[PDB]
């Protein structure tokens, strides 16, 4: 296994990443970038709803992770944290039991401007995976989407976490 476990490493200057959903209601999330842990329990910061860690393109340094409850919290506070992006900040998100509630019109809107094809139908207990990217043109490679249904849903209730992994390009200190 090569950095965050993947079975093949990432070179060219790229970034390894791998991102894991939450599992119902129980089994919280986790992103790994460059074999080291930017969320999981074992660091206590997941939680319920959207979980994003907003990652440096040209370093890979961490800015920031924060999980974001998409049942109670306030989506202004959500908003606050993913609008002021400097250009090529990535942006790693993985849902935990519903990433769908409280989203809103404009919420979806900035999610597609930073690549997302799902944010705009995502809907409550949804599983959701995705990498943006603040200034990408086409969409991501790298989102995955459940939709909760009954038919297809693993568990009573909600739908199978999903994993995805990949390798992302590192900007160039250019400008
Ligand atoms: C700039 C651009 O393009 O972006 C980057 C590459 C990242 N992702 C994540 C989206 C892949």
């Amino acid at each position: 296994k090569y950095k965050c476990g993947l079975p093949q490493p990432c070179p060219e200057e790229h970034l390894s990443f791998r991102i894991v959903s939450g599992a119902a209601n129980v089994i919280g999330p986790k992103i790994c970038l460059e074999d080291k842990m930017l969320m999981s329990s074992v660091k206590d910061n997941v939680g319920r709803g959207l979980n994003i860690a907003l990652v440096n393109g040209v370093s890979g340094e961490l800015l920031e992770a924060r999980a974001f409850d998409m049942w109670a919290g306030d989506v202004n506070d959500l908003l606050k944290f993913i609008r002021p992006l400097h250009e090529g900040t990535l942006v790693f998100v993985a849902s935990y039991d519903d990433p769908a509630t409280k989203m809103n019109e404009e919420t979806r809107k900035l999610f597609s401007e930073l690549g997302s094809r799902n944010a705009k139908d995502l809907a409550f207990r949804d599983s959701w995976v995705f990498v943006g990217a603040k200034g990408v043109q086409n969409k991501s490679p790298f989102e995955q989407h459940m939709k909760n249904s009954k038919h297809t849903n693993k568990y009573e209730g909600w739908p199978e976490a999903l994993e995805m992994e990949g390798c992302i390009p590192r900007r160039s200190i250019a400008g």
